[PDB]
């Protein structure tokens, strides 16, 4: 027993729901928050600036200094940093941006990084301001991840899109 609350079920690991992730993190206190972020991790906007405006700039001060310890992430990869305010931990998971080129096969191996952690609140990756289907975006959630996933989907009529065509 967890204690998300309101979220429809899909599957037996996958669990979704309209609602901001910055509000429901703040509310539930998650293990694991998954920020939808790039290789530098700029935060500047979508999930990301509205993540790290909630920490009162905070995750982008430590991401600074991961970056500069550490170079750039991978597309499909992550890092594990603080969540600050809004959880334990950020798992900071880049995905392809569209609107960059990536490669769209990426998307699985950005959400193969959930399978590390037993549950987690994250966005749809690559969703949003990163160019991709929502619709493929769950597909590929549904069919990678297997620990427990709660899906944060911001626009209620994308949710109601892909609660309806959920197959
Ligand atoms: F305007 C900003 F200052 C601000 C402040 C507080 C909350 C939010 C919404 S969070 C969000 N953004 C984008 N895509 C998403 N998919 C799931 N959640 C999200 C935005």
């Amino acid at each position: 027993v967890n204690s998300f609350s309101g979220y429809l079920k899909l599957t037996d690991n996958v669990y979704i729901k309209n609602a901001d992730i910055v509000e429901e993190a703040k509310k539930v206190k998650p293990t694991v928050v998954v920020n939808a972020a790039n290789v530098y991790l700029k935060h500047g906007g979508g999930v990301a600036g509205a993540l790290n405006k909630a920490t009162n700039n905070a995750m982008q001060v430590e991401s600074d200094d991961y970056i500069a310890t550490n170079g750039p992430l991978k597309v499909g990869g992550s890092c594990v940093l603080s969540g600050h305010n809004l959880a334990k931990h950020c798992l900071h998971v880049v995905g392809p941006n569209v609107n960059k080129g990536e490669d769209i096969q990426l998307l699985k191996s950005a959400y193969e990084n959930f399978n590390q952690h037993e549950v987690l609140l994250a966005p749809l990756l690559s969703a949003g301001i990163f160019g991709a289907d929502p619709i493929h975006s769950l597909r590929v959630c549904v069919d990678t991840v297997r620990t427990n996933v709660y899906l944060a989907v911001f626009d209620k009529n994308l949710y109601d899109k892909l609660v309806s065509s959920f197959l």
